[PDB]
């Protein structure tokens, strides 16, 4: 529905890769329209039309919200080549790798903004229906002013929930665990979740009632979220609704994140 014109960007500077090309910054300007700023993903030559339509279901999922926490679509360049999708350019990069970056660096109350931001994006997926399936930090991104927005639109043995393991179910509910794994993440600055351990052993620590501990310095009751997002039973899991209340009760009354073992 957003065919742009090749003309209109101004490709500008390599920023990353994602897994089927480069990712670049750039300038997006159309007749009548500011210039802005935008981060745009290509596939150069040599690949199958199942690919091709694999890269652009990225596009076409994504064109479907509008949301403040989930990734703006700006346009797509398909009538020529190369082929991409341009989307909203985000100054501070992934999540886990700005946190790593910036260790020891934030308060509790800005880390707490960050997980709310997500868990709003991850309330207004649930509510369309949409399942993401690969909810982890490094799909987060993050602009100037600190707000995280979910990416990857289009399996992760650590951030998944046993019963989509075992059975290929992938519900909202198994989201809220990958959800609490993200908020560990989160809390520990970028952290990989299980450090040490295989998949194997995770899975196995899991279904015999292992669940990480509190990161250093985390308040009690983000700790208690996290295991209350990790329960064997997906129904007994808070619904991202709950989630981002919870995250609101913190931010009104902050002397409840001070409390730690
Ligand atoms: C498998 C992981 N996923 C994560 C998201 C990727 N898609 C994507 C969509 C929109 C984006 C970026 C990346 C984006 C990036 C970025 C590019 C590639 C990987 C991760 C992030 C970006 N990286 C940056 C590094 C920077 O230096 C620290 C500054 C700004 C940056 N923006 C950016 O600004 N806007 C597809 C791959």
């Amino acid at each position: 529905a957003k065919e742009i014109d090749v003309s209109y960007v101004k490709i500008e500077e390599v920023i990353g890769a994602g897994e089927f090309g480069e990712v670049c910054r750039g300038r997006l300007k159309a007749p009548g329209k500011k210039e802005s700023c935008v981060a745009i993903k290509t596939l150069k030559g040599g690949y199958t039309e199942r690919q091709r339509r694999e890269f652009l279901s990225e596009a076409s999922i994504m064109g479907q919200f509008e949301h403040p926490n989930i990734i703006r679509l700006e346009g797509v360049v398909t009538n020529s080549m190369p082929v991409m999708i341009l989307t909203e350019f985000m100054e501070n990069g992934a999540l886990d790798s700005f946190l790593r970056l910036n260790d020891g660096q934030f308060t509790v109350i800005q880390l707490v903004g960050m997980l709310r931001g997500i868990a709003s994006g991850m309330r207004y997926l649930a509510e369309m229906s949409y399942v993401h399936r690969d909810l982890a930090a490094r799909n987060i991104l993050v602009n100037s002013n600190l707000v995280c927005k979910v990416s990857d639109f289009g399996i992760p043995i650590r951030w998944t929930a046993p019963e989509a393991i075992a059975f290929r179910k992938f519900t909202s509910a198994s989201d809220a665990w990958s959800y609490g794994i993200v908020m560990w993440e989160v809390m520990s600055f970028g952290e990989r979740p299980y450090w040490d351990m295989s998949n194997q052993d995770v899975i196995n620590a899991i279904e015999q009632d292992y669940r990480l501990p509190p990161p250093p310095d985390c308040p009690t009751s983000l700790h208690q979220l996290m295991l209350d997002c990790w329960q064997k039973d997906r129904n007994a899991r808070p619904r991202f609704p709950q989630v981002v209340s919870a995250l609101d009760k913190m931010i009104r009354n902050p002397a409840s994140l001070k409390i730690v073992a």
